[PDB]
């Protein structure tokens, strides 16, 4: 979804000087000056910007009020028009320009920008100049300014006293340019010429899958027909063949209206390029469909046609596992057809009309009951058994089993099997390479976890760690792997750019920025800066976050669970579900001593922001800092010591005063 | 083991205002104010805390001494009671509350906390207000304060002059709430309703293993019975079948009382959820046990039942190796039954009552002696050989051996073998993928060590390192791998949180913190800070720790071995087993020059703390620093130079003075 607006203008402009300017703002500031205008006015792209789009910076002592007021009028109410004006220049050279102001609309018509293409007009207007010594200077300037117009612009029929081919020639062209140069400032989708099919839409996927199914059908049924010679059932076989041929011819026709991915870019919806690519690349697939052994053998290239697109159907995983079986079952059938052809060529030696006793069909006939009889030689084994018995041998020879009850024994079957045993070995090797790689990839996820467990267990057993810490660590590892199985936030957020990483971080800490008063009057540009520093810890029962002597250097927000603040072995605070605890960092500038042990009572979730990062963010946006200071009150400040007196001490003091 | 206390209170409270407060401390400071109390009193969770739990901050000019003294009394001796009081508010609005003070006990009864649930009472009491202009304000306030009580609290039979349904309704309810809201402030274990079986306890493991054994037995013995038709021995076969069926029915019944692990949490001991899950998921296993070929074929799903739990029996290692054999031996038996059924269907062609000569049972009968006889056709091969001969063929066809003395030859055995050779190939591929991955995982530990040895050897051979350093490095690598085989402290301690890492580090350096006077008066919060910085080195004989010019910047504690401090090629100190050597860092602030070579005499163990870390820790806890300075005396200070005179120099001087 591109917002291509600066490309539609230039490619239909042919070296213009368009001067897009903002329309909603008063005085219509210029927003983009084309390089063409950088030479037609002598101004660089440093002072045309932020000035009025009405071209009020090119005025002087010669501009007339016949159109300037009209220019302001046509800018007031949004309407295209074709005024003409006399303007000065950076070098103080008065020349005439042909204004072509025209509005440009948004997704919903709002007139956002004002296209203001200029055009030099000096030959076609009466020269006027004041600071000139001789009258030939302006006449020379006529040709000097309009050099491009002397060749192709307005020289179709060059002569004198023909100004009428200059005023009305493009007077009303602005409406004729409504489709040429007046695009829509919209988030456009990939646009295509009429009757062009995109390769990404949800229509070509169904055709791709249908072509895959039909290619498998043809690969299965063509060698069988050209090897096991069968007649035509007409109503159930001829119809299917004709329908498949028509479907593939329609596919060839529709292949002229696809969109190929560019070699160094994205979709190229140019019909000429598509046709050139199809001419250069793939009439091999056109030959096969259009109009015997040879015809079907060349029809078999349709499988190569469907294998060309082996990128949308296939992924690296279970898809390869399915493909490696679907191709094995096809090789075992092609070889089963070739083997039957070889074993049927040599049975009846037609030179002398005798049966060869060292073939494989005759010995199969001897071990199945049905013999061969002489009438010509009559039939032997049935046609429904000559295929099972011929796929059996191929399947034994490809899986390296080799029962050897059907074996090559004449002279040529031994020549064919030598070739079979090479392609079978190669296929077997490729299959057992691919399956090993696929299984390694699949199970590589649960190998790191077990390796980590083994390393931790060996570490805890080698150094004789006590049972308590050993079991605690062993439980912690399992707990962390039970909710973050393989996924690590650091690496995933490392491969993302600076923009969306902030959005992901803001989303992750959505339960501290929403349900907490402090993060209420906060700019988005500051939330995206705080959310990067917010970490997260997953406490467990009995775990201590701050001990009795550690330095409090992190503000913690509890989002799920409960904590216990114990001081002098006395409970003094029970935090839970939306209570902040820590130290006031912005107003103290000194690290403190945690005067109380914070111990978890339930599986807790805390979001921690370090002292340094919080101070750095609060030292930059010194507008949110005041709201943060005045809106965040800590439920348990771990710097102030709470002094109290247990009842036991009071009772002891009373007893002591009772004694004396 | 969770300490869930704040969850039991709320879920049986139904929007209360409980005000847990400490009991041991005098004046009973509040420890946790519920959000419900944040609106019934106008106070936020910033000033109710640390104040008295007797609600002494909500007093004023209208509180009566009829119960305040009684409130202090009931707080003195720990006993629940149900006083009622008139209290003020943050907005100075006097309203009546119903106190429900009740103590809460620890693991051993100690009365730790005081539950003080409040309840607004304004409609049910006579209004009293002083700073009011009109008498209708208090009457309106009656309804304003008690808005929740007008719907469901005390409006079962709403009428007038019915205050008796408000005093005695909940006067003694505190004892009736002893099981409702008065939990135990204990480290609780997972609690379950009566007659509920946990899936983690040591009882369900035995049932799981018994079910596994019985499923293997059924998988072995069902296809044999439904294929090799055998009669009933009654006393030894029917009894086992009935017992197994009863055991599995009992298992189905007991499956209603299990605890499934939550999708996003831990154990869910809710009977309704368990029943809903079992209804939604696994009556496929219920169908099979309850009430021929089809019945046993559907009984075979019990193997799928036991395969559902394939997470507790199995790990990634030798367990998979055992499973891949136990499933191969089962596939080779299921196919051995199917093959015998196929080969027994076609032997006797009952249409014409003749033996088919191209089967596999007849040819087996011809190659074993026993023929088939006609009486109907009488018996042939024995029943104890028809299974061995049928498992032989399957085992040859699955291991890709294929002796081919029993081979498929009729019409259908060739159709069955084509299907066998696909499942066998798939099983073989999966087995040889899993075994390769398992062996790679197992031997990946001893590959890094050999790679390190090879790299070190090649480095020492390429650069022509002298023999001395080469042998020393080669011995050092082996020595380090002989006690730290694969385990590295850095990575193992990297995946642990900040809490237990300190405990592990303290445990590792247990021989410097225990047997040394300096680390005697040290807080735990400082030991956990020093132990993180203590490194460890493993010296070897002849190794030098400090040379004659290096900068002493590390305090070293010897924990095992002996050292030698040589100065001017003279022994001046022999450290060993509990002697510290280094430089006084805290009182000098200048790096020095090691004026003596420290050389190891035996395989030593030193624990080293760097200068910067020691200074940083000693600059924070400026209470342990004084004890460290006054209690640590170095046995060999490597900054002061010991000046002496060898006897050789004295003898030379005496000889020189003798000459002249
Ligand atoms: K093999
Ligand atoms: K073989």
């Amino acid at each position: 979804p591109q917002n291509t607006f600066l490309e539609n203008i230039v490619r239909r402009s042919s070296e213009s000087s368009f001067l897009l300017g903002n329309a909603q703002i008063v005085d219509w500031p210029v927003v983009y000056s084309n390089d063409g205008f950088c030479k037609l006015s002598g101004y660089h792209r440093a002072d045309v910007m932020q000035k009025s789009s009405t071209c009020s910076f090119m005025y002087g002592e010669l501009t007339d009020k016949k159109t300037i007021e009209k220019v302001r009028q046509t800018f007031d109410n949004y309407e295209s028009n074709c005024f003409e004006v006399l303007l000065y220049k950076k070098n103080r050279t008065p020349v005439w320009f042909y204004m072509q102001i025209a509005p440009i609309r948004n997704e919903h018509e709002k007139v956002v920008l004002f296209l203001c293409t200029f055009k030099d007009i000096t030959l076609f207007k009466q020269p006027i100049e004041d600071d000139s010594t001789k009258g030939w200077t302006k006449f020379a300037r006529l040709t000097r300014a309009l050099t491009n117009s002397r060749s192709v612009l307005q020289q179709l029929t060059p002569m004198n006293k023909t100004e009428v081919v200059h005023k009305h020639s493009r007077l009303a062209e602005v409406l004729q340019l409504g489709s040429d140069i007046l695009p829509q400032y919209k988030q456009e989708a990939p646009k295509t010429p009429p009757h062009i099919i995109l390769h990404y839409c949800a229509f070509k996927t169904t055709w791709d899958w249908v072509i895959l199914i039909l290619t498998f059908y043809t690969a299965i049924m063509v060698p069988y027909n050209v090897s096991f010679k069968t007649k035509q059932n007409n109503i159930a076989w001829l119809v299917l063949d004709s329908v498949v041929d028509v479907i593939f011819l329609v596919d060839i026709v529709l292949n002229f209206h696809t969109t190929f991915v560019g070699p160094g870019g994205e979709v190229i919806s140019d019909p000429k390029l598509i046709r050139m690519n199809y001419l250069k690349t793939w009439f091999v697939i056109d030959l096969l469909s259009c109009l015997f052994s040879s015809l079907k053998v060349v029809r078999l290239l349709r499988l190569g046609r469907v294998a060309r697109k082996l990128d949308h159907y296939l992924e690296y995983g279970a898809a390869v596992l399915v493909l490696l079986v679907c191709v094995f079952g096809l090789v075992a059938h092609w070889l089963a057809c070739i083997w039957y052809s070889i074993g049927d060529y040599e049975v009846i030696d037609e030179v002398t009309n005798t049966i060869q006793i060292d073939s494989w069909l005759y010995q199969l006939a001897l071990s199945i009951g049905t013999p061969y009889r002489y009438n010509i030689w009559e039939g032997g084994p049935s046609k429904d058994s000559l295929y099972v018995s011929s796929l059996y041998f191929t399947m034994t020879s490809l899986t390296t089993i080799g029962f050897g009850n059907i074996a090559p024994t004449t002279d040529v079957e031994k020549m064919f099997s030598v070739a079979m045993m090479m392609v079978g070995s190669l296929l077997y090797a490729t299959i057992f390479g691919n399956v090993t790689t696929i299984f390694q990839q699949m199970y590589a996820n649960t190998n790191r976890y077990h390796e980590m467990l083994n390393n931790v267990r060996d570490f805890l057993k080698l150094y004789q760690v006590p049972k308590g810490l050993s079991e605690r660590v062993m439980d912690y590892i399992v707990s962390t792997w039970s909710m973050s199985k393989g996924i690590d936030t650091e690496k995933v957020l490392s491969i993302c750019p600076k923009d969306m990483r902030a959005d992901i971080c803001v989303h992750l800490n959505r339960k501290v920025f929403n349900e907490h008063p402090a993060f209420r009057l906060a700019s988005d540009g500051c939330l995206r800066a705080l959310a990067v520093e917010f970490q997260t810890i997953h406490c467990a029962p009995g775990d201590l976050i701050y001990h009795a002597g550690e330095s409090v250097d992190a503000l913690c927000f509890v989002v799920s669970g409960s904590l216990e603040v114990i001081q002098d072995d006395e409970v003094v605070a029970i935090l839970g579900k939306g209570d902040v605890f820590g130290d006031i960092f912005w107003k103290e500038t000194t690290l403190a001593h945690a005067c109380a042990n914070v111990r978890a009572l339930t599986y807790c979730d805390l979001h921690i922001i370090k002292r340094e990062a919080l101070l750095k963010v609060l030292d930059f946006y010194t507008a949110f800092a005041n709201s943060f200071s005045r809106n965040l009150t800590l439920t348990c400040n771990l710097r102030k010591r709470i002094i109290f007196r247990k009842i036991s001490d009071v009772k002891k003091e009373e007893e002591e005063r009772l004694r004396q």
